[PDB]
C-alpha cells in the first residue's frame, strides 16, 4: 500500500518499488536551461477520441485519485508505433493550496493536471503487460487552471458526487475527449519518463501540452473536495488531496518542445 | 547515501527513517504556506568575526564543502542560544547552475549557504542535540549570480586545496556576518528538518529573504572545483547538484518577519 503523505508516503515509496527510487523518473519541472526546440516534433493526431454517447465508460474512485476507463479504439498516431487509450485521470492539490499539478513550468504550479493513459498496443495486448516493458505507455498530460467555466471537464466533474468513495463506481456517456485538450495541441513538450506513481516504471514517452485550459472556481473547488480515498463505512474519512509527486531531478538531460 | 544512484535521495528512507517522516525541509517558500509575524526580531550574531590570526578547518566531505565554526559564535534573539558547529554549501551545474535548497515562489537560486547551530543551552553538543527537541537551528542564505563576491572568496579561494573527498585545509578567520545579506531583519522561519540523512525534524529554519550575490567566475568554481570521490579515484565524479528537491509543506506554519 502507498499514499501521497504519511509513512506510506513518496519518500518511501522506493521501499517496496524500487523503480521509484530509479532512472528516468517522472513529474519533472520544464524550465528555460533544459529546454530544446525540436521542429521534428510534428502534430499528433487523436482518433476515436469522439467517444459514442450510446455507450457508457466506467469512472472508478480507486483510493488515488479518480479515473475514468478508455476504450482501445481510441488512439494516437504521429509516434513511432500505435498507442490506444486505457484510461484518464486527474492530480490535484487542496483549498488552502490550489496549486496540485504533476509537471512544472518554470517553477509554477497549475492548478491540476489531467493525464490520458495510453498503450502501445502494436507490441503488446494491453496496458498491464506494456506498463513495466519498453516503450509500453505514452501519456498526454493537460495542465489545468482556475477560469472560465469548462463544460467539457464538467462531463466528468458532474459525476464526482457519485464516486466519493474509494471503490465506488459511476457510468459516464460518451463524449469527445478531445474536448479535454487545450488550444494548439501541436505545441507540446516531449521527453522519456516514468509514472508517477508506484510501480514508477521508466516505461512511459510524456507529451505535456505547452497550453493550459481552464475550469472554474467551482469545478476546481469540487474536485478538491469530493473526494475521499477511504471506503465509504469508514469511521474516520481521508480527504483525496495533494495527490501529486514532487518534481524529481533532471540533469544530463533536455526536454525537446514543438514550439520555439 | 549520495545525491544521484540507488542511494539517491528517493531511497534515502530505506536506512534513515526520518528522511521519510515528518516535518521535511527543504520547501517552497511560497505564499500559500506564508504568515507575517511581528514577534520575529532582529537576531544577533554574536562571535563571527572570527580572528584571522586562527585557523578554522575546511573539509570536502564527499557531500559538500564545510567550514568549522566554533562554539562561541552564536545566534542571539532566539529563544535558546544556538552555538555555531559549521557551515557549508549546495549548488547546482553548469548546464542548470540553480541548485539552491529552498525556492522562492518556485524559484531556486544558484547556491545556498548554511550556518549551522545547536541549542547549547539544552545540549553539549551538536553531536547530542541533532536528534533532539529544539536541537538545532540553521541560517540559510540564498545566492545568486551577480558581481564578484571578496567575503565569499575567503572561502573559495581555498577550494582547490579540498578537492577531493576527505581533503582538509585551514582558513584564516574572517567575519563570517560579512557572508549574510541585506537586511538580515527580514527573513522566513519555519520548524523543519536536516536536508540530508538523517533528515531529523529538530531544525529551526531562518532563511533570509534577500540573496547574496557572486559572481559567475565564483559559481562555475564552486560547480567544477570539487569532486566527491577521493584523489586518484579510477571514476572520478564531480560533486554537483548536492541539493535536496523540495518537500510538501502542506499547512501555513512559515511566518516571515516581514510584509
Ligand atoms: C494507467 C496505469 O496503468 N497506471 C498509471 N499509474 N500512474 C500513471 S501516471 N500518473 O503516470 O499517468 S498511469
Ligand atoms: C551539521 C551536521 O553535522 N549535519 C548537517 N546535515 N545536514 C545539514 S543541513 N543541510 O540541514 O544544514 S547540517
Ligand atoms: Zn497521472
Ligand atoms: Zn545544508
Amino acid at each position: 500500500k502507498w499514499t501521497y503523505f504519511g509513512p506510506d508516503g513518496e519518500n518511501s515509496w522506493s521501499k517496496k518499488y524500487p523503480s521509484c527510487g530509479g532512472l528516468l523518473q517522472s513529474p519533472i519541472d520544464l524550465h528555460s536551461d533544459i529546454l530544446q526546440y525540436d521542429a521534428s516534433l510534428t502534430p499528433l493526431e487523436f482518433q476515436g477520441y469522439n467517444l459514442s454517447a450510446n455507450k457508457q465508460f466506467l469512472l472508478t474512485n480507486n483510493g488515488h485519485s479518480v479515473k475514468l476507463n478508455l476504450p482501445s479504439d481510441m488512439h494516437i498516431q504521429g509516434l513511432q508505433s500505435r498507442y490506444s487509450a486505457t484510461q484518464l485521470h486527474l492530480h490535484w492539490g487542496n483549498p488552502n493550496d490550489p496549486h496540485g499539478s504533476e509537471h512544472t513550468v518554470s517553477g509554477q504550479h497549475f492548478a491540476a493536471e489531467l493525464h490520458i493513459v495510453h498503450y502501445n498496443s502494436d507490441l503488446y495486448p494491453d496496458a498491464s503487460t506494456a506498463s513495466n516493458k519498453s516503450e509500453g505507455l505514452a501519456v498526454l498530460a493537460v495542465l489545468i487552471e482556475m477560469g472560465s467555466f469548462n463544460p467539457s471537464y464538467d462531463k466528468i466533474f458532474s459525476h464526482l458526487q457519485h464516486v466519493k468513495y474509494k471503490g465506488q463506481e459511476a457510468f459516464v456517456p460518451g463524449f469527445n475527449i478531445e474536448e479535454l485538450l487545450p488550444e494548439r495541441t501541436a505545441e507540446y513538450y516531449r521527453y522519456r519518463g516514468s509514472l508517477t506513481t508506484p510501480p514508477c516504471n521508466p516505461t512511459v514517452l510524456w507529451t505535456v501540452f505547452r497550453n493550459p485550459v481552464q475550469i472554474s472556481q467551482e469545478q476546481l473547488l469540487a474536485l478538491e473536495t469530493a473526494l475521499y480515498c477511504t471506503h465509504m463505512d469508514d469511521p474516520s474519512p481521508r480527504e483525496m488531496i495533494n495527490n501529486f509527486r514532487q518534481v524529481q531531478k533532471f540533469d544530463e538531460r533536455l526536454v525537446y518542445t514543438s514550439f520555439s
